């Protein structure tokens, strides 16, 4: 019988060439991808499926790419297993995700979505173009000094000759795991320095800037805009925001968190603990990654290994 689902829409990171080619033969997919070619101006389906890979890897491109595959990922998920979506409690998307979960949840129509992720994706990659900023990926544990860890990066930094250099938080992902972001310089000091503040392991992330953090503020006011031509309605499912890791409530609010979402750090971990807190007596939802790659199922386990036995892909590939 019925068990509640929890949908989780993919971010940047995601995208893979290719990607789209499992979701082409299901109704109304390549409806979806047409209409994105209208909002977007080039043929997104296309270099989806072939690339080039750097190209599609490219914040503008990569962003738009992902929302239309998730919600394609949708439609594959509720022609397969209707009751899933009929049985939705919760939705979450990691960053460019929240606008496919919002768009998934009755928020904004899918038109308007494409349009805000475009403009969102276009000025990131301008805002990333002002000074050179990257994004690392941290695991630490119980003992990490993450905090001191930063300032001394930034101070650093100082001593470079970087002014109001940025180095902080930008994701959380899951217990003891972070990714900083912010000018190079620190990151690099960060890399070099990691035991000292007894991380365990680091990673840069290959993407063109330092998002979540005050270095993504030029993208703010145009984001703003675009949203200000959205019509945002009330979330028909619980939709659960990256700025607190709380399920959006008034929708005259919605538009102000997803500008503030840009320059704020993911709480994705906080989130994760959010959803998967059950009421007594009451079931594990199934989890559903409705999306390319399965990187957030990969998160989920070490977020919370027993709500991991439920969870499922959608193959976009």
């Amino acid at each position: 019988m019925g068990q509640c689902s929890v949908l989780l829409f993919p971010g940047q990171g995601s995208q893979v060439v290719g990607m789209g080619r499992g979701l082409l033969n299901y109704p109304r997919v390549r409806e979806l991808y047409a209409a994105a070619r209208r909002v977007l101006g080039y043929d997104l389906l296309e270099l989806s499926l072939h690339g080039p890979q750097e190209t599609l890897d490219r914040t503008v491109h990569c962003q738009p790419a992902i929302f239309v595959a998730s919600l394609a990922a949708v439609e594959k998920l509720h022609h397969l297993q209707p009751s899933v979506i009929e049985n939705c409690v919760a939705a979450a998307g990691f960053s460019v995700g929240e606008f496919a979960a919002l768009v998934f949840a009755g928020a904004m129509e899918f038109a308007e979505g494409l349009y805000a992720v475009k403009i969102r994706a276009e000025a990131m990659q301008e805002a990333s173009e002002a000074v050179p900023s990257g994004m690392l990926s941290v695991l630490g544990q119980p003992q990490s000094k993450f905090n001191f860890a930063c300032l001394e990066a930034r101070e650093h930094c100082k001593s470079l000759g970087i002014e109001n250099p940025v180095c902080e938080v930008s994701n959380y992902l899951f217990p003891d795991c972070r990714v900083i972001s912010g000018h190079q310089e620190a990151l690099r000091f960060l890399q070099k320095n990691s035991s000292k503040f007894h991380f365990r392991r680091t990673r840069m992330l290959p993407v063109s800037g330092a998002f979540h953090t005050r270095l993504m503020e030029p993208a703010v006011e145009p984001l703003t805009q675009a949203l200000k031509a959205v019509d945002i309605k009330k979330p028909l499912v619980s939709v659960y925001s990256n700025v607190h890791g709380h399920r959006y409530r008034h929708p005259g609010h919605i538009h102000k968190l997803l500008a503030q979402q840009l320059v704020s750090p993911v709480k994705w971990e906080q989130t994760m603990h959010a959803i998967y807190e059950r009421k007594k007596g009451r079931g594990f939802p199934q989890t559903f990654e409705v999306g390319p790659g399965r990187q957030l199922g990969a998160i989920l386990k070490s977020c919370n290994m027993q709500a991991w036995k439920s969870y499922s892909a959608v193959d976009v590939l």
